[PDB]
């Protein structure tokens, strides 16, 4: 019976010279911390508990009490960040590094999620782990030669580990860690298991969220086909971090992004385009507004797939945050694209919704608008057409919104806009 103890019978058992009963108040404290109900977490630091627990770790004569005070310490760790710097402080990192070891899977396992938990605080307990050794022996469990002999739990516990020590920045993971990690994480996103998938696509868009070399330590192991054919998955937990992947790739240099579009990424741009998830469609709509930054070449391929019309129908209506990644994407589009592809643009309806997002309350978005509307003006002065689009302009209402922004707080607005009226308006 060692359900609903208290605290006080906790420590008297804990500090009894009873190996059994030491056992036995582990259990019952294992049992507290692991209720879902406010769990007595800080009472048992204030109890001065942890180092008991930690002195626990080490007992390889009794596995029962080392897996009962590894869940204790794992549920203590797994809360606030001054909760984890206790069991820190105890000593628990490298008593859990030994204990990856055990000949007790269910051990060792208790020892990859505590390391996970640790590492996931922050940048500092993430080094700190690494410094300990544990990437050795947590990527010597992975060494089978088919994943899928490992219990399903197991696995999953130890790559929500590996995401976590890839995780975080300011700073980075060290980049020996990372080329240490990379190779298991490729294997890991082969695994046919969709949290494995999920976690081992997380991984991968903690590493990409960083400089153009980051990106390119990812993007050398030949990953970018693997995260389309994820980004093509019916399971929205695994296509939300392969498209933050995909779209941390395209922040990259042309040549990555190019390595992104050779994958087939744009095929599936259609459907995430319209994907009922608002935050699928607002990574799509960032991904693509990257996307748009690129070459003409680049350009040109979002044009072959069709994906033009998907902008404009964002532009018209989404999410705000959706609607204003698209209005990032047209002003890239036209400032970098041709005068032939500015007026397939056109052509395919973008001036309505664009002048329509005019009376948004959003400074940005309208300072955009009012940069695509003047790379559109400019590619029409280069056709000598710039009647044409005033009088589009001005048919759908986009008039009236820029002769009212010419009288904006924002200095760059009412420039802009009056600089606009006094060109093509006069």
């Amino acid at each position: 019976g060692t359900v609903n103890w208290s605290v006080e019978d906790i420590v008297k058992g804990i500090n009894s010279n009873n190996l059994e009963s030491q056992l036995q108040a582990t259990q019952a404290a294992r049992k507290l911390l692991s209720r879902e109900k406010q769990p007595p977490i800080d009472n048992i630091i204030r109890a001065g508990l942890i180092p008991k627990f930690v002195s626990f770790l080490g007992k390889t004569d009794c596995s029962p009490i080392q897996f009962e005070s590894a869940w204790a310490l794992t549920n203590i760790a797994s809360g606030t960040s001054e909760q984890t710097k206790a069991v820190v402080d105890g000593g628990a990192i490298p008593a859990f590094i030994s204990l990856l070891a055990s000949p007790h899977a269910h051990i060792s396992e208790q020892a990859v999620w505590a390391l996970g938990n640790i590492a996931g605080d922050g940048s500092a307990f993430r080094d700190l782990v690494i410094k300990h050794g544990a990437i050795d022996p947590l990527l010597a469990l992975l060494a089978v030669p088919d994943l899928s002999t490992l219990a399903c739990g197991y696995l999953r516990n130890l790559t929500w580990t590996l995401s976590n020590l890839c995780r975080n920045k300011n700073p980075a993971p060290p980049l020996d860690a990372v080329e240490q990690i990379l190779p298991t994480l490729v294997r890991l996103l082969h695994h046919n298991d969709p949290e494995v998938l999920a976690d081992s696509c997380w991984a991968i868009s903690y590493l990409t969220d960083g400089p153009n070399e980051r990106i390119e330590m990812v993007v050398k192991k030949g990953v970018v086909p693997q995260l389309v054919k994820l980004l093509g998955a019916t399971e929205l937990p695994i296509v939300t971090p392969a498209l933050r992947a995909i779209g941390n790739i395209v922040t990259g240099t042309d040549e990555q992004t190019q390595k992104v579009i050779d994958a087939g990424a744009l095929a599936v741009f259609p459907s995430l385009l319209t994907n009922p998830k608002t935050n699928i469609q607002k990574e799509a709509t960032w991904t693509m507004s990257n996307i748009t930054a690129g070459r003409q070449d680049q350009i040109q391929q979002v044009v072959n797939h069709g994906l033009v019309p998907f902008l404009v129908g964002v532009l018209s209506k989404a999410d705000f945050k959706t609607q204003k990644e698209a209005a990032w994407a047209i002003t890239n589009y036209t400032s970098g694209g041709t005068v032939e592809q500015i007026v397939y643009l056109v052509h395919c309806g973008i001036i309505e919704p664009l002048m329509n997002l005019l009376s948004a309350k959003d400074t940005k978005i309208i300072q955009v608008i009012l940069d695509a509307i003047s790379n559109i003006f400019q590619a029409a002065e280069k056709l000598g057409e710039t009647e044409k689009l005033s009088i589009m302009i001005e048919e759908c209402g986009g008039l009236d919104k820029i002769e009212a922004l010419q009288r904006h707080e924002n200095e760059s607005v009412y420039k802009a806009s009056l600089n606009l009226i006094e060109k093509y308006f006069s």
